[PDB]
């Protein structure tokens, strides 16, 4: 679990969104596993606007943060789950690191701010949904 709070927005994995997220929907994209909902309180996360390929992510299944090198956002095949059929997930970045399903929502950050959130993994890999291209999050 986990979310990004920036201004009047809340960014979560689309597969973990709640009834309130869907009732205050701003935008959602099944192909990216992202959903943004509006909030009544103000968000203070800084979104990174960069092309960093190194950062640190929070891994809840270890209660630890890990440094990682990650790939640039791209279309990556993802196996079927109770949430989606087998498909290509866009804007996804992979890194070699530990992750378990409950780790989804953990933030990945570089020196410029929030890069994305954990969205896929397994086999010693961790995938992050990028949010750096969503320029409307700050305006
Ligand atoms: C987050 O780390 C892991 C490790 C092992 C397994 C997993 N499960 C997943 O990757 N998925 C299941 C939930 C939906 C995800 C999606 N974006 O389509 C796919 C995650
Ligand atoms: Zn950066």
């Amino acid at each position: 679990s986990g979310a990004i709070y920036v201004g009047n927005y809340r960014v979560v994995n689309r597969h973990l969104a709640t009834h309130n997220d869907w009732a205050n929907l701003v935008w959602e994209d099944s192909s990216r596993d992202l959903l943004v909902s509006s909030t009544t309180a103000q968000g203070c996360d800084t979104i990174a606007r960069c092309d960093c390929q190194t950062g640190v992510y929070y891994c809840s299944s270890r209660r630890k943060h890990y440094p990682v090198s990650f790939s640039k956002p791209s279309l990556i095949f993802v196996e079927a789950s109770e949430y989606y059929p087998a498909r290509y997930q866009s804007h996804l970045m992979l890194a070699v690191g530990h992750s378990e399903p409950g780790d989804c929502g953990g933030i990945l950050r570089c020196q410029h701010g929030v890069v994305g959130i954990v969205s896929t993994g397994g086999n010693g890999l961790v995938g992050f949904a990028d949010v750096r291209d969503l320029l409307w999050l700050d305006e």
